[PDB]
């Protein structure tokens, strides 16, 4: 079920609003191992539940139990040590929650593969940029007939957190993530740039990237880890763009990157080895937005999953003269851009240092895809 462009959905309320996203300060001055301990006090019980769901469903489809045995006993050794800070951060999470490290690593692997998204950057007539996104998730292990949801997708909602990463008590970047995950998929560096990651599918894909890694070719970056390293350590739109366009990746991806002034917005369509396309704002020629879902801009959607066309229609209807968090939230609340897989909606304003995220629901009748 789809619908006409929504209006009057902001500030959030009603049946598509699950609730607010809590803020946590992550202190980069702490040793990596300790950075997540305070968050785990609050969200550790929920992380234990989501890994329980994954384990139990895998052990249902593979009743020998041998896959989860490999996850728990061998997966860390197959991949080898991660570069810092990620190894120690994940070990800290595993140790405080008493979850096997291989399951934390597996959780961190989920985000290289099973997300869907709608990401939008807009530029108004004053040159002001907004960057918004829906974060969708579907691993499709468990269906709950009693409320028409996917088990793991729903369990991500209480794991969702807004994070203020600080060094010397000063914000470096802000992000929305899931407790237990140490990469980043959504965030901004105030006054500098904003970044969202959308999954991309291809036959030279993440499954092959993992195989190459296991077989000893480790020159590549994990997509959630390069995103985190850019947010944490890059200092400008152009620097971020260069890193994201050129770094070798474990999996294909779309990077949606906004800056801090007119014209600074692009979609970088990535193969593992390089950029297939960089599509940038061109306000002088009437190109005042970019919209990216999970298919290549020059190709047709997957017939049964076209969120790009409705997002673009609602944007064109809104026009460049009525761009704000409120009107962009309206778009991200319109089915199928909002769908049963939508975990959260995030809204970013780099130059005004405004960052919001909201947990979502999509009441029946709603598309599951
Ligand atoms: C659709 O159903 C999902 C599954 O729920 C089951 O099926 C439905 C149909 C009912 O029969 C229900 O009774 C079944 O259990 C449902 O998923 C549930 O979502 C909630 C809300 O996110 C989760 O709540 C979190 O619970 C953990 C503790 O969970 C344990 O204890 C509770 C209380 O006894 C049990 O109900 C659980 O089964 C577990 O045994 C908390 O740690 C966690 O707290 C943290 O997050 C909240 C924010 O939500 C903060 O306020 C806190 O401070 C903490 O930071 C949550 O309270 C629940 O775990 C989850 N269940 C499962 C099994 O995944 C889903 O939301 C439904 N979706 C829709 C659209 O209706
Ligand atoms: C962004 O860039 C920075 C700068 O390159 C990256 O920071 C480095 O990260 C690696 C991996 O985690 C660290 O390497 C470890 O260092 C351990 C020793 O750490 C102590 O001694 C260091 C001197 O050798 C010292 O620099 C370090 O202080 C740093 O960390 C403290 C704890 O967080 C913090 O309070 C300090 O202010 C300072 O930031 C420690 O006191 C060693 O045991 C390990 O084997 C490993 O080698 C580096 O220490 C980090 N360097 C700095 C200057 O922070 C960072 O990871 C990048 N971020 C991303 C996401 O990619
Ligand atoms: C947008 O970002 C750019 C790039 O970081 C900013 O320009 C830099 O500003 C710093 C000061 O923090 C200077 O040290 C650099 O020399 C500047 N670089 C360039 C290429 O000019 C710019 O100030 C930001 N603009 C806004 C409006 O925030
Ligand atoms: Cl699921
Ligand atoms: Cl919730």
């Amino acid at each position: 079920w789809t619908e006409d462009c929504r209006k009057s959905t902001y500030p959030p309320s009603g049946p598509t609003y699950r609730g607010p996203v809590p803020w946590y300060t992550i202190n980069l001055d702490l040793p990596p191992y300790k950075r997540w301990h305070e968050l785990m006090v609050d969200k550790g019980p929920m992380l234990k539940i989501i890994v329980n769901s994954f384990k139990n469903m895998v052990n249902t489809f593979v009743p020998s139990g041998k896959v989860m045995q490999m996850v728990d006993q061998k997966l860390p050794d197959l991949l080898g040590q991660f570069s810092g800070p990620y190894e120690e951060e994940m070990k800290g999470i595993a140790d405080v929650t008493e979850i096997p490290l291989g399951e934390i690593i597996s959780f961190n692997i989920f985000y290289e593969l099973f997300t869907m998204a709608t990401s939008i950057i807009t530029e108004d007539k004053k040159g002001h940029l907004l960057h918004v996104r829906n974060m969708d998730f579907g691993i499709f292990l468990g269906w709950n007939i009693n409320n028409n949801t996917w088990v793991i997708t729903e369990e991500l909602k209480p794991l969702t957190v807004n994070l203020d990463f600080q060094r010397n008590s000063k914000t470096v970047f802000k992000a929305t993530s899931f407790a237990g995950y140490v990469g980043m998929l959504t965030g901004f560096k105030p006054g500098q740039f904003s970044l969202t990651l959308n999954e991309r599918f291809s036959m030279n894909g993440g499954y092959l990237g993992l195989l190459e890694w296991i077989l000893g070719k480790k020159d590549a970056s994990w997509i959630g880890f390069i995103t985190r390293s850019v947010l944490e350590n890059a200092t400008s739109y152009e620097e971020a763009k260069n890193i994201l366009a050129k770094t070798k990746l474990l999996a294909p991806a779309y990077f949606i990157l906004g800056g801090n002034q007119s014209g600074e917005g692009c979609v970088i369509t990535r193969e593992r080895k390089d950029s297939l396309d960089i599509y940038e704002l061109d306000p002088k020629q009437g190109r005042w937005y970019v919209v990216q879902t999970n298919y290549d801009r020059w190709k047709n959607p997957l017939f049964l999953d076209d969120r790009r066309t409705p997002a673009q229609t609602c944007l064109k209807r809104t026009t460049q003269e009525s761009l704000s968090f409120a009107t962009l939230y309206d778009i991200l609340s319109t089915k199928p851009v909002l769908n049963k897989l939508t975990v959260f909606t995030a809204l970013m304003d780099v130059t005004k240092n405004h960052y919001e995220a909201y947990l979502r629901d999509c009441p029946d009748p709603c598309v599951g895809w």
